[PDB]
């Protein structure tokens, strides 16, 4: 009752295995990583940069096909070849696109033919359809093969541009997302022609970077298509980023109104999903929260009480993959 | 014909020297530092972490009290009382306030008494006015006892906000800086009873921190006086910082319109205090980079044509210390 | 009955302080930080860069004066001299010297004028003797006033030092410690008299530093006195540091001779000290790991068997904080 | 006559470019490489996070093909097969393996099926020699058609090694080289069965790293064949690194001895490749700079008269793509 099956043991994949591991309601059948052998995968997975060594059971017994957690085997497959894995063999149910290549539905749809039921891309993706835990989630039918669990910043943005646009009313919104480095920026300045400031040195280079979480909102809450967009900056921290949110209302507010509602929501319907915080935080300080968005109060400001500009944290190597179970958990039901 | 002091050999202080000893306008006559020793003063100087090793003259000859920069003596004084310092003395009419402590024009105003003539702020300040060089440091007047500079951040957004307000009518803004980091962070996480999340380590967080420039526009752009404010995010970073500015506009204007004012307005009045690129740029581009202000036209990104984002980079160290100098010598002719 | 306080919240300071809350055979009963207040030592304490936000139970009580750990007594002083502490009119029978200046013996029995029992220094001390747990602890007496822990890298050297000299002799030895960068270090090149290097820019330099600890590792096992000195870098790692040491050996040691003399040590009398390791670890992976010292087996490297080159981790901040506790502790048993 | 090509424009592909294109004595004729386009081309080379913008002309003419430093031709390949690069059929005589994979003679003659006349590896060869500048460069013969230039970490060690060795005599040595990351490592926790710590993110991490140099100097050196071993640990530095020699001598010296020694060889014989600094130095002390090795006088310390610790800094990057050229222009010289 809800296998999981793991397609890229990136830092996602990895995250994502984490919580499945540490969860009752689901359990990790298998995972598929040719760039990675099934002894440096039990490394890649007991030690990490971000989030601690790992404190509960594993080990490793097949040559090359399976591990043991504790008393739980994983098969393991090496196959570049989205098709010839064998789901289902493994009984793999529910499938992570985590390798963040094949996130076109078209492209995510090659897991089925290995026998897989349902397939989860971790990311955003152009034709598979969109799902935000917490605000859409439950927009999801039985029916649907293919399924993108959005991206962090859309995760981050989503919730909180809900609660301000229900209570307030959102005309315009511009965003930035002060974000930290991931796996496809590089150490030093290096190739990159898909975006060329993305090559130059991540960890000693403010770096303008091209996002769509806040156009992948409208598709995510339909109510505000095409009323937000915005853009990124890399910069060098290795985990946890945070949305800069300057929005035009409709119905004045001042920010203690603002605050109290978000307060609200995070007591009410978004508990666990959407956070509140009043303390002098800082990105360390969200390390390992599953918390998809958490409001900064003391942080945000106000200039009228139809403009606002709203701080939210989260961490988007955590969280993410917190959402990503939770998806598959209200599909498993629903 | 020009004399300079500097009460504060911090990182503007040195910065300020470097610039003045390039300089044929300026003579660089004395400095006042308790906390550093002539000789360290003189290795303080050559070797930095940012701008590179100094690739002209110097020397140190005498004891305690002055130093030889080729064949240019200047003198030296550990005085922390700010009277106690023998301005006019050592010739220096002009002071360069680097300590970031004496900020008050009330408090700024102890040279005099050592009998220097005029006093310069590398910084805000409440009460002595403010001139950002382009914008309204012709406003300066003769008999001016204290004045100010303002700070890296307003001599980058004031600019920039100058264009577009005359071109096409500031209605709202809001603006974030993602900056780099200073003096007053810490290495560790330690005591900061001013800004709490200051004293966080600064070199691996994302920090929230208090700005002021946004208002501080409207004290040198009094047009703006009301109309901004903002915030900033200190990052992993040594040195360059980038100005986020949300704006809502009286009169529409397509991206390229603005872009192409701005362009304009770089070629006329702000060659050289206002610049612009269209190129794949990052922060390290622009260390020794003599602007206030950069436009990044591919960075940028507008949601309607009456709301739009822009960015623009300055090297909080360079730049300011450049126009501080600039500032004195429009002082020095008016 | 084991009542502790603390005379500088530092790093030192908060760490001991959550090693000392979480332990059951010792209580924590007041605090002394003249430049931070209560509640903000609330901030501090809870909040954490490196060892992340705290999982137990604690807050703040009584109008300053004290604090509260779950209904318990922590008396909060924030005075600046170092006696007039009521140590004794309040409890606090064993103090924490982790302020980092009155490092002098001299200077730490301040404390006993305030009415304390017995002071450890966390640091080493010229005058005062000093003792590194799981070497020379026991050659402590019940009646001596006042005494050293030593310090991060000498509590990470002196167990591998025992060990080697031991089983095989150790003729001379020349030591580096690849070490991160400490509270003492400047974010921006800055004044440093004490250490000219010390105050470029911490977290883009690598810093020739000196230690002391090698040749202070006599001073706790006479047998070496005089037979090693050595060296630091400081580089911009937030915490965790190695020691690298150079040896030429008395009997000649093949490599895994020298392995399993080390894992046998680690597993006998030296659990908890000294431990060991055949992984391919990183400098984060030992965040947060109590042991003075872990050998990094794969790493090292021999020339001959009598010259080789061995690595030991150590987390500065967390085992030495262990370290001074277990220290009390040992002492408190008269 | 010097006309050359370089196959891979990564960091040392580009870094020899500034310094061929900058030195007269040389021209610099086409360039391979297929992840690059010429205009990507042109933005690489013009921007760098390290060693800043370019201060001379460049731009780009032909749809492709060709570029232009300053009216002049420089020939554009992306031809990933190390043959079919018309190196003759172009003017490509002598050739810079700068991609890092062909370091194999075998390999690396592949360039000569393309036409060139002469191969230089920018890194060590299993198979083809090596030729450490200032050292053994004379050793080369006129008819050696491939060729190595060593490593980064192997041109600063070697110079000291001589100058050590010819004066007092080197028993045994160790070395330590703390060393800046390279395009090698990883952002983040990544994949990497190479080198498994390799694979930790770069940035946020110490990471022991194996080197050969040091061996391999007796390769370059043969008098002190296999008297020397050692280790890396990279650090989160953009580039300059330092290499630590732990050495027993036959004779006696004092420090000064070795000091004397060595700012002697540095002023005679080894001026421009072996530097010497008593200066309280750190490491962006040395961003471009083009000696081989720089003696730290003040770092290094010695235990006996015939053991001692000696610390060289050198840049990783521009040292030795310095050396690169000069060594062909060497080869030049029949
Ligand atoms: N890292 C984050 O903070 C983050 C957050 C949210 C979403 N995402 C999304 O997750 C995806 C990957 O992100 P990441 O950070 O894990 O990158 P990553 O490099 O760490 O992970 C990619 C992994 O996939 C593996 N892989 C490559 N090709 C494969 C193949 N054909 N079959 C199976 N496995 C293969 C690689 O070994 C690699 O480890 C991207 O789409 C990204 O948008 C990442
Ligand atoms: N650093 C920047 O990027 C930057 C940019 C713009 C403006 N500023 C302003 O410059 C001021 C200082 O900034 P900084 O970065 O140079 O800080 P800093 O710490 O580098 O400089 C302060 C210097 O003043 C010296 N000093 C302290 N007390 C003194 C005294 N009483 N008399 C004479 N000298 C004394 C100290 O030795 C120190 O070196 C602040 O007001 C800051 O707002 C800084
Ligand atoms: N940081 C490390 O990795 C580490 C490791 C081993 C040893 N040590 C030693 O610990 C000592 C402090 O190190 P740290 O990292 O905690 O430095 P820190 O600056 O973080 O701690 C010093 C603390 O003492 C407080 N303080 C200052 N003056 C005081 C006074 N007169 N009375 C009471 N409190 C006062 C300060 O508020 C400060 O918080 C140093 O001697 C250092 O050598 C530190
Ligand atoms: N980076 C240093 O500090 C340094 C110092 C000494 C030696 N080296 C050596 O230099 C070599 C490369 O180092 P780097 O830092 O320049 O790495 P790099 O990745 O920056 O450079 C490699 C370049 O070669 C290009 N390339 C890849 N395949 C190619 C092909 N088949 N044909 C033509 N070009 C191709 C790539 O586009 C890349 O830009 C390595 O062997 C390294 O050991 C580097």
């Amino acid at each position: 009752k809800i296998r999981i099956g793991i397609n890229g043991f990136g830092r996602i994949g990895r995250l994502v295995a984490r919580v499945v591991l540490q969860r009752d309601d689901v359990e990790l059948v298998a995972v598929n990583d040719p760039f990675i052998t099934t002894e440096y995968m039990t490394y890649m997975f007991k030690y990490d940069s971000v989030h601690g060594q790992w404190k509960h059971n594993e080990l490793k017994i097949k040559d090359e096909k399976t591990l043991l957690f504790g008393e739980k085997p994983v098969t393991v497959f090496g196959i570049r070849n989205p098709e010839d894995i064998p789901w289902a063999e493994a009984g793999a149910d529910y499938v992570v696109e985590s390798t963040g290549v094949f996130t076109d539905k078209d492209k995510a749809a090659a897991h089925l033919k290995g026998g897989a039921k349902k397939v989860v891309i971790s990311a955003p993706s152009k034709d598979a359809p969109m799902f935000v835990v917490g605000v859409n989630e439950h927009e999801y039918k039985s029916d649907l093969d293919i399924v993108s669990n959005a991206s962090c910043t859309t995760n981050c943005l989503a919730p909180l541009a809900k609660v301000i646009n229900d209570r307030f009313g959102i005309v315009e919104g511009l965003m930035t997302t002060v974000h930290s480095i991931t796996a496809t920026q590089k150490t030093v300045d290096g190739p990159s022609m898909k975006d060329w400031r993305g090559g130059r040195a991540a960890s000693f280079n403010i770096i303008p970077s091209s996002t769509g979480a806040a156009k992948a909102v409208g598709k995510v809450l339909p109510a505000l298509n095409g009323k937000l967009t915005g853009m990124s900056f890399r910069v060098p921290t290795v985990d946890v980023s945070v949305v800069d949110l300057t929005v035009r209302l409709e119905k004045a507010a001042t920010y203690d109104e603002i605050k109290k509602a978000i307060k609200e929501e995070s007591e009410g319907k978004l508990k666990g999903i959407l956070g509140y915080t009043e303390d002098d935080v800082v990105s360390t300080d969200f390390v390992g929260d599953n918390r998809s968005s958490i409001f900064d109060a003391k942080a945000g400001i106000a200039l009228s009480d139809k403009f606002v500009k709203l701080v939210s944290w989260y961490d988007n190597e955590w969280g993410y993959s917190s959402r990503v179970v939770d998806l598959i958990v209200h599909m498993s039901k629903a």
